[PDB]
This record gives C-alpha cells, structure tokens and sequence, in this order.
C-alpha cells in the first residue's frame, strides 16, 4: 500500500491481522479453562473469525473499488453482535443459574436493532424512525443488562465474575456507542473509526472473558 | 497445539476459496441473505463440531448430527449461491436436495435425544420421517409443475399438521412423560419450532404461488441454528451433572 | 446439471453429499466407542470416503461425457466390497475370538467375484460364465457367513452383536442383489438404481455397525 | 480414462486410492495400540504415504508421456524398502530385546541392493554384476532374518508376534521376488505387475503389523 | 534474490525461516508446560507468527520495489510489542498474584510510544517531539518494570521466574534500543540491522520464556 | 478422529503443490538426489512430529528440535530445487542459509539430551556453537570467492577438528561420565556421526575446489535423518521406563 498517504489500508491490515491472531488465540486457549468455560472462549473465537472473514471480503471490495460497502459491515454486525451479547448469558450460565429468557430477550433486541439499522442505511425506511427504534432496542438491552435479570444474575456471582461483568457492561455502554454516532454523522474518515471500534469491541471483550474464565477455572 | 494450529489455519484459509460474490448493495436482498446464511451455517458447523468436548458420551451424537445438518446446508447454500450468480432464477432442485438430506437428520434428533435421555420405541421417528418424506415429495412435484399449486400445498399442509399432531399428542408425549425437566423443556421448544419455525416455509411457499428465496433463507437460518442451539443447551445441561 | 429434466444428476448430487456426511460422521463418532470398536468405525468411514472420491470422479466423467463409465464403478466396487465384507470379521473380532481364516476367505471370494464381474463387463471372457462364477462366489460367501465359520462365530456373541450380524446378513442378501440384477439386465435408467443401492449399502451398513458399536461400548 | 482398452490407468488409480486409504487407515489406528506399537503403525503409514506421493508423480508423468519412468520407481523403492525392512526391527524392539546391529545390517543391505539395482537399470554398471550384487544383498538379508539375529529375536516372543514375523518373512521371500524377476525380464506389461506387487507388499505388510499390534496391546 | 551481491535478501530469508521455526516450536511445546504456563508459549508463538506474516509481506514489497516499506515494519511493531511487553504480566500472573493494572499501563505506554514513532516516521508531527515522547514512554515502562509495580511483583517470585524476569529486563533495555537508534540515524544498510534485532528480540525472548516455563512446570 | 483426519488430508494434499520437477532419467543425478532428499526430509519431519506421543515430558523437546531441523531443511531444499530448475548452478547461498539455521539446532541436541538425562553446565554447547559458526563463516567466505580455497578449507578443517576434540575429551566426556548406558551409547553414536558423517562435507568441498550437490544432498540426508533417529531411539528407550 501507500506510505503516509492513506490510513484506511493500514487500518484494514492491522485489524485483519489482529483478528486472525485473536481467533487463533481463543481457539488455542480453550485447553486451559474447565468444562464450564469451554464455550465462552469458542463463541469469542467465532466472533473474531467471522469478523476476520468479512474484513477480508471488505478489503477485497476496497481494492476493487475505493468506496465503503456498509452492507458488508451490517452483515458482519448481524452475525457478531448476537454472539457478543450472548456472551453475557454464557458467562452467567457458566458462573451461576440463569432462567433462559435473558438470552431470548437479548437476542431479539439485538436482531431488531440491527435489522432496523440496516433498513435505515439502505433507505427502506426513513432514517429517523430506524435510528429511534435502534436506540430504543439498545437502551432496552442496557436496562436489562444493568438493572433487570442480568443485574440479578450478576448479584449472585464470584467477585471475578462480577468484575468481568462490570467491565463488559462498561464496554457495551461506551465502546458500542461509536456506531450510532457514525450512523447519525452519515445521516444528518469513518472506516478508520469503525475499524478501531471493532478492534476494541472484538478483542478487549474476548480478552476480558478469557481472563475471567482462566481465573475461575484455575481453582482446580 | 501446533497440530491443532494446522486445523485453525485450514479453517481460516477455507474462506479464501470463497473469493466473494457480492455485486450490489441495497438493491437485492437475495445475495445479502445468501452470504448471511452461508456464513452463519459455517459458524454453527464449527461451533457444533467444537462443543463436543463439554457433552458426555451419551450426548456426543446429538451435537455431531446437528453439525452435519449445518454443514450439508452450508455446502448446498454455496452451490445455490453459485447457481444464483450464474443465473438469477430459483434453485428449486438444490433446495429440495438439501431438504431431503437435512430434514431426516433434524427429525432424527428427536429420537436421538429421547434415546440418550430415556427409553423410547422410536416409532415416532419413523412415522415423522415418512410424513416429512411425503411432504417433501409433494412439494417438489408442485414446484416442478407436475401438480397444481393449491392441491400440492393443501396436501403438504395436511401432512405437516399430521406430523405436528403426532409430535404433540402421539408417542412423543408418552416419551416426554418419563424424562428430566430439562429434556421436557427442550422437547417443548422443539415442538414449538416445528409448529412455528417450519410454518415459515408454507406461507413463503404461498407467496410464490398466488421474494421466496429470502424467506427460505431466513427459515433455514432459524430451523437449523436455533434447533441445534436448543439441542446443545439441553445436552450441556444434562451432561454437566457429570 | 439440468433441472427437472434428468434424475441422474440429482442422484449424483444426493449420494455425493450423503456419502460425505457419512464419512464425517463415522470419522467423528470414533470418540464414543471403546478401543475394541474404534476399527469397526474407521473402516466404514474409509468405505464412505472412497465411495465419495470415486463418485466425484464419476460425476466429472459424466459432465465431460454423457455415458456410463462402468470402469470407475467397478474400481469403486473393487475397493469398497472387501472392506464392507471384512466388517463382519472386524465386529466378530471385537465381540468374540475369530481364527482369522474367515477374513481371508471372505476377501478372496469378494475379489474373485468382482474381478470376474469386471471381466464379464469388459468382454474379456464370455458374459454368462463370468456371471455364473460371480454368482457362485457370492453364494459361497453367503453360505460361509450364514452356515459356515461366520455363523459359528456369531453363535457365541452378545445379543446386540448377533442382531447386528443378522441385519448385516439380510442387507448382504437383499440390497447387494441389485448389482447382479443390473448386470443381467445389461447383458442378456441404471445409474439412478446403482446410486440408490450405493446409498443404502454404504450408509445403512455403517449406521448399523455404529449403532451396535455404541450399544456395546457405552455399557461400560 | 479409456474403458476396456488400457489396464495401466486402472491399476494406477486403484493403487493410488488404496495407498491413500491405507495411509489414513494407519494414521488413524495409532489410537488403539499401546505405547510400544505407536511406531510400527507410524512407519507403515509413512511407507504408504510416500508410495502414494510417488504414485501421483508417476501418474502425472504417464499422463504427460506414455512411457515407464523407472527412475521414479527406484526413488520410491529407495525410500520405502528401508522402512519396510526396519519394521522387523521395530516389532522386535516393541516385543522383545534387540541388540541394535540388526537394524544397521538390515539398512545397509537394503541400501546396497537398491543402489546397485538403480545403477544397473541406469546403465552405470553392467546388468549382470548389479543383479548379482542385489541378489546377494537380498539373500543376506533373508539369511539374517531367517537364521541369524532376527530368528534369535523371534524365538523369544509371544505366539502372536511369532506368527506375524513368520507371515512377514514369507511376504519378504515371495512377494518381493517379483521385482528381481521383472528386472531380469527387462534385461535379458510390467507396470501392472509392479503396481500389484506394491499393493501387496505395501498394504498386506502394514495390515499384518497392525493386526499383531492390536492383538498385543489389547491385553490392557 | 541476488547471490553474493546484497545481504538484505539473505537476512530476509534467514529471519523468515527462523521465525517460522520458532512459531512451530512454541505452538508445539505447549504440551510440556503445565496449565499455568500454556499462555506464555501461546503468546510467544503468536508474536513469532505475526512477525513471519509481516515479514513475508515485506519481502513481497521489497521484491516488487527496492525501497524501505517502514509502514509495514511499524504495523508489525504495533502488533508485536504489546504482546512481548505483556509477556511480563503473563509470567508474573503464572508465578504470583498481580492486580492487573501493570498490564494496562504497559499496553498504554507501548501503544503510545509506537503511535508517536509512527507519526514521527510519517512526518505528521515534528520528528524531535515524537522521538522525545517515545523515549519518555520507553523510560516510563522501564521504570515500571524495574522499580515500580513490576519490580514489586518480581520480588515475590520463585528464583527461576526472577532470573527470567531479569534476563527479559536486560533484553528490553539492550536489544530494543536498536530501533530508536535506527530512528535517530534516519532522522537527524538499516534493514539488515532491523532484521537481526527482530531475530533476537522475537526468538531469544520466547526461548527464555519457554525455558522458565518448562523449568517451573516439570517440577510438578 | 475426524479433526485429525483434516490434518491427515492436509498432509496428503501438501505434495499436490509440488506438481513435480522431474525432467530427465538416468542423465543427471542432481534432480534425482534433490527429490530423494526432499521426500525423505518431509517423511522424517512427519515422523518426528508424530512420535512425540511415546516419549515422556523430558524428551518431548529432543524430538521437536529434530523435527524442525528436518522441516527447515525440507523448506530450503524445495527452494534449492526451484532455483536449480530455474538455473542449473550451485545454490551456495541457500545451502549456507540452511546450514546456519540447522547446525545450531543439531549441536543444541547435545545440550538438550545432556540436560534431560543428567546435569551439565552447558558450556560445551556454547563453545561448539561458536566453533560451528566460525566454520560456516569461513566456508561462506571461501565459496563467495573472498578467500582462497586452500586457506579457508584448512581453517574450516581445523575448527571442525577442534569441535571433535571438544566432543571427545572436553566437557562432553565429563557430562557423559554421569549418565545412563543408553545415553552414553547415544552420545558415542552422535560423536561418531560428527567425526565421520560431517566429514562428508569437507571432502566433497575439496571435490569442488581442486557433483558437489549430490555429495551435499547425501550428507544432509545422513546427518539430519540418522541423527534424529538416534535421538528418537535414545528418547524412547529412556522414556519407556515409565
Ligand atoms: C463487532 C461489531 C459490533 C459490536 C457492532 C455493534 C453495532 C451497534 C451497536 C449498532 C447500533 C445501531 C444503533 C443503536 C442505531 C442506529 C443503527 C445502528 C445499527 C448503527
Ligand atoms: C433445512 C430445511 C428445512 C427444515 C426445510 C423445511 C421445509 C418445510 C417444512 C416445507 C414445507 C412445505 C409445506 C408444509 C407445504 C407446502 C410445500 C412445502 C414443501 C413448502
Ligand atoms: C458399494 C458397492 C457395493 C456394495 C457393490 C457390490 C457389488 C456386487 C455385490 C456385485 C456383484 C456381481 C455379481 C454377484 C455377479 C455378476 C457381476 C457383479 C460384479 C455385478
Ligand atoms: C514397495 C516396494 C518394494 C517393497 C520394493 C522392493 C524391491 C526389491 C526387493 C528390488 C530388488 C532388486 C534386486 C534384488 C536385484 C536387482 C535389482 C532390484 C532393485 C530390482
Ligand atoms: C518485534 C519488534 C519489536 C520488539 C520492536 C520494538 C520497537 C521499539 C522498542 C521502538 C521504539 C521507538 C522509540 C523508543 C522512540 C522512537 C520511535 C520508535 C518507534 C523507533
Ligand atoms: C544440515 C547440514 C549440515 C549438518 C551441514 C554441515 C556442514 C559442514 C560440517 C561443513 C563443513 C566444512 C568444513 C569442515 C571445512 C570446509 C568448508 C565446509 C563449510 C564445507
């Protein structure tokens, strides 16, 4: 690529290599954890692998044409956000008892939010109603994960699990807020911001989950 | 492990064969749905072939069968995507091949769980398989134009309702009576999936005889990933006791 | 492949996909079975894998030329029938003690029968003597596994192994009879029948072996 | 390929598929045997894999030109015969005590025999002296494996090991005799004979070794 | 590549092959170490693998154009320095208890230092302020791992872990100093020095970590 | 295992990349030797990476190091075969790269076995490594034409004799004094290999300064496969005790 002229290709290569490394990382570290946490690593590994695959496709499209195919980004979000938000249910199940409806509501909210976001970007619906519905679904998920069943499950957990849950909640609140900001900016230079946001929300989340899994399983 | 790293590298290099099929954005929902479903099916295949570590020896089959389902789906979906790129027409033949090679395994999942959790004669699996084969044969005859749309659709709906009744008040209820609560909940969820999840197919079919590919994609997504996830959940919940 | 015009391509695709699925199934399910029956599954997996390989080659030939490449079919039979017929010896060794001459005589009979069938197909010898020799070898193997050493070994076995042996004997008697029937029909519309017969004799056989292996091993 | 017109391509495909199947077979069956016999299977798997690789290369050369590149055959023999003849030392070590010089003498004799055979075929030396030296090395190996240190090691062994050793000795005496016969015939229609001889001496040998390994390790 | 004309290609080939060998070595040697140290080897293997990937890309660029693609070098540094510097946190966690802020501050310092180095290289900001900021971050990390939290954690550790920590600290102080020296030389014949430095800092570091991990685990 | 069968299939499909380099029969002994050595090195790499199951935790390193030796040799041999096919000239640079990346591991095998079997300071490994590096540098200078053939050859022979003496009556003898008889026999065999097996290189080198590629191929074959087999034999003999 070019040198000191473009920051898009550098970000693409950096994120692709990081995602491949994290995928290998998480598919190899499944040997350390116990039987309970051999899923909280597999799901994160799948998240990073799917993100890496779609990043390779986006890099190919960028080489073919110098534009931003946000449809690929929405495909990647639609197959990663459900798993990332399910990670909460997975760690709560591997750490304590969960009724099961938390996963259902989590998944439904995430699917509705993305579908509406994709429809708003593609122009099927007006931008404002789609943005409002997506924000409402996001706030509903935050409320469920902050003061609803998620908080109740987090109350009965070991201190390491509680700290990891708080870190993941902060990540959801702050790092995930970049994408709606970019959506509002585009409906009223972004590829690099999305790359960095995916880097954070796809590597730090998995590393937090791996840390808590190793710290819990080490007991034995 | 370094040998396991070879497996990881092979899994990573498999998408490279798929150079990419994208062509238009925000114009056609078929190609987007095809890629979404293909990637989700590959991810679920890897998930189910990896999560066999947790389950005990009794439930190491209930994951492999679902992994096979998703893998066969993924294979036939690539084929379908290739055909669609070559020609923008309905790949009915490939869809019915995929259904014929996947519905038997999905309906055999019932027998597998009812045998690994309790004792069952298994005649429910045989009769449901026969009903599903009849429904699939009638659907292909209708799609091929041999029979009219309305009679074939009515016969398929009647066969599907039969299968639902067999799953609700047939031998399935008796088998579910002597089982753990987790297996009962899994059976109820799978019965609800049969009632509603499979019901996406005929309604979408009625859409095509009165677009269809998107509905079929979404229906395959649901009834091949949610089913496997429910089976995995019940298998893990049962095997953890060990 | 043509759609709604010929069932040969549909049968080819169906039995290719089913054979690949059965290969993966049999090479993955070796974990459940004990150390005794880790061979009764590997050989079945090899049978299905070789069938899938030769089926891909036959599909390529059919696409290249629309005829009947029976040479590849006889190669597939020559490399799959010995393993399917040695499955009897394998399950008998895993269930009881067998001298070993049963496998030798089975292999010799199966190889002689196929070679004679191939020679009859190719026209090296007269069709009727080759057909008679093949039928005689088939009946000799049936007698050996019905009233000879195979039956004697089956007498001293667990009920599950005996039931599997009876089911496999019934499959050998009935399903395998399609191929000599096709040979007689062609030496006195077929590829579909052969495909279905391969599906049956290469998947149901392996599934019976897997079922009996799992039933035997799990007990412990 | 052609149908009922050539028997070379059929033999090539048959042997290649059989060698690939046997390679997979032996690399998978290492899980059944104990720690002692996890080498007697690896070496046979390597033999079949190398033979399969060189058979693929020979098939490619045959497609390129319809002739017999015996240099490839001698390369395959030079990297398979040492391992096959070492299999004796490996099973004797895994079954009883071996001094170690048996391997040395075995390997030296096999290397000398092939090198002289290759030189005679390539015309570096006269055919008769090379044939005489190769036959002398072969007879020396047979004597060592029949009445020398090999027989002494076979005397102190379990009956299964003794039977396997006798079977391997008979294979060495009879099946390996095909190659010098073909060499004499060509230095005074052969590719098919060499294919079949490799089939036997590369599959039956490994199957005998696997049989004795499984029968020994089953004890535990 | 030219022979006896330029040492850049020789260095590229040497450090590519060595990095691949070290990657395989570190991903294979995870079997020996216990469950505590199955992470240090994994991270070292990831470091070497990413280095090998970016080295292959840099070799391709060099063949395509005979210049210095320092952008790829800084991508490699940005994706490898955080892991090498978190190896300290990993070994400290595997040997004793660490709060976790050490890894956070290490990562922040390393990322800030490179980003500033990349900006100085690209000319986004003035070279001297970026060099000063990078040196300040480097000295801050050295102080943290020499007299701060890292030293305090190293005080309560086994003698082997303390010796490994001292060796790694010496490597950080000495071998890593090549890169700022090269930057000063170029901002006030190099690729060979950088290659050798990468060889050292990416192989000797991992070998020290592997040695201490094996020494700790085998005890048990 | 099916996942293991993926590794087996990858190993089987690796030779497919190598389409084939054969050109002439009974005319040149270089290409034949190249193919023989490449295939033997790949086989030994697979053998040493598979046989780690038998050896105990102490000797699971003495096999991995030899496997990498053979793997690096195989990689550089392919490169050398490609260069030779492109141009029929001596690949001196690749040979010295391979030597520089393999001789250190082969000489480190001594330290590895003397540490996994008994206690040794390890200065013998360091001094032998320094001597080998000096010998390789002198050989590279002689081959590049910087120095004359006779002085470089004499210096290399003197360094090699030094290394032999260090292996005979240096720290190696003291380390071998306190060891099991199997380790002593392995050390004697490796010392004999150093004395005679490596001696193929200088004499063949003297052949090139007074073909060479065939001698170097055979020498690499011996000193990289027999060495690994001796290490594997001693490792298995020691670890079986468990
Ligand atoms: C790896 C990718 C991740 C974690 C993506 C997350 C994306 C979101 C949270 C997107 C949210 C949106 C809204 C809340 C409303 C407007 C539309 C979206 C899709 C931009
Ligand atoms: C993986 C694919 C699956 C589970 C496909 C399921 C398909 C059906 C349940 C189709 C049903 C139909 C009827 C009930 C009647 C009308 C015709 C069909 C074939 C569309
Ligand atoms: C997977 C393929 C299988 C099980 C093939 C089986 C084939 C036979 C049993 C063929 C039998 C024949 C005779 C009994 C006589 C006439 C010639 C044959 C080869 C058609
Ligand atoms: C898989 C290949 C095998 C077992 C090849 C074996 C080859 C021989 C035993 C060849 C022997 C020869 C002589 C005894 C003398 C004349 C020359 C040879 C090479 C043909
Ligand atoms: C494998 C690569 C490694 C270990 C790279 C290390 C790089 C550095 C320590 C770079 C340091 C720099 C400074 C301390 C200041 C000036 C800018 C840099 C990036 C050259
Ligand atoms: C895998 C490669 C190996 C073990 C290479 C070994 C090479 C040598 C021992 C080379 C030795 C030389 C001398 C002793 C003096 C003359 C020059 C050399 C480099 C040919």
């Amino acid at each position: 690529d070019l040198d000191a002229s473009d920051y898009t290709g550098v970000s693409f290569w950096l994120v692709t290599a990081a995602l491949l490394a994290s995928t290998v990382f998480f598919f190899v570290e499944r040997d350390r954890v116990s039987a309970k946490w051999k899923t909280s690593l597999t799901v994160s590994g799948l998240v990073t692998g799917i993100a890496f695959w779609h990043y390779m496709y986006m890099r190919g499209v960028w080489i073919e044409t110098g534009d931003s195919p946000t449809v690929f980004r929405y495909i990647d979000w639609l197959l990663t956000v459900p798993l990332l938000i399910c990670e909460f249910y997975l760690i709560l199940a591997a750490a304590t008892n969960v009724a099961g409806s938390l996963f259902k509501k989590l998944l439904v909210g995430s699917l509705v939010m993305l579908v509406f976001g994709y429809m708003g970007e593609a122009g099927i619906m007006a931008a404002w109603p789609a943005f409002i519905i997506g924000c409402l679904a996001w706030v509903y998920m935050i409320y469920e994960l902050w003061a609803g069943e998620g908080k109740s499950a987090c109350n009965t957990a070991s201190p390491a699990v509680q700290s990891a849950y708080n870190t993941m909640m902060y990540i959801i609140i702050f790092g995930w807020a970049i994408y709606p900001v970019g959506y509002f900016t585009g409906y009223l230079n972004l590829n690099l911001i999305y790359n960095l946001a995916d880097f954070v929300n796809k590597i730090l989340f998995g590393l937090i989950i791996w840390n808590v899994a190793v710290k819990e399983s080490s007991n034995a």
